[PDB]
RNA sequence: ACGAGAACGCAGCACCAGCUGUCCAACCUGAAGAAGA
């Protein structure tokens, strides 16, 4: 079946995992966070969050050293983020989501 | 008894690494705790 793991995350110091500098030139800086396209709210990328995920995870599943490729560094990483190695077609077990900012209206 | 039937343009990938919001600059100048008769 399928599970949905909840949570919140709570930025303890300024966070920048953006990478978009798109849309109006309305005094933006030249280095913007990623925001929603719609809503215009910081967001958190699902791409970011498992490459930094994936990574923390193999590094101390190894332990310690990550230098192999994605594909090749460990059964428990593999089934967990996917591995798309040409005969051997893990499929990820998690499926990360974008993230928006939540708490809009406390700030 | 439809050039048709069946077929996810899909799988893995951190917008990331390095970088002091720093340098120079007196809170300063003048002034009787003093005078009737």
């Amino acid at each position: 079946m399928k599970l949905v793991i909840e949570g919140t995350i709570v930025l303890k110091t300024g966070m920048h995992i953006g990478g978009s500098s798109d849309f109006s030139a309305i005094g933006a800086v030249d280095s913007p966070v990623v925001r929603d396209t719609l809503t215009r709210l910081p967001l958190i990328p699902g791409s970011s969050l498992k490459g930094k995920m994936r990574y923390l995870l193999a590094k101390e599943l190894n332990n310690g050293i990550l230098l192999n490729e994605p594909n090749n560094d460990q059964d428990e990483i593999l089934r967990l983020f996917g591995s798309s190695e040409k005969d051997k077609i893990r499929r990820a077990r998690l499926k990360f989501n974008d993230i928006k900012l939540s708490n809009l209206a406390e700030l």
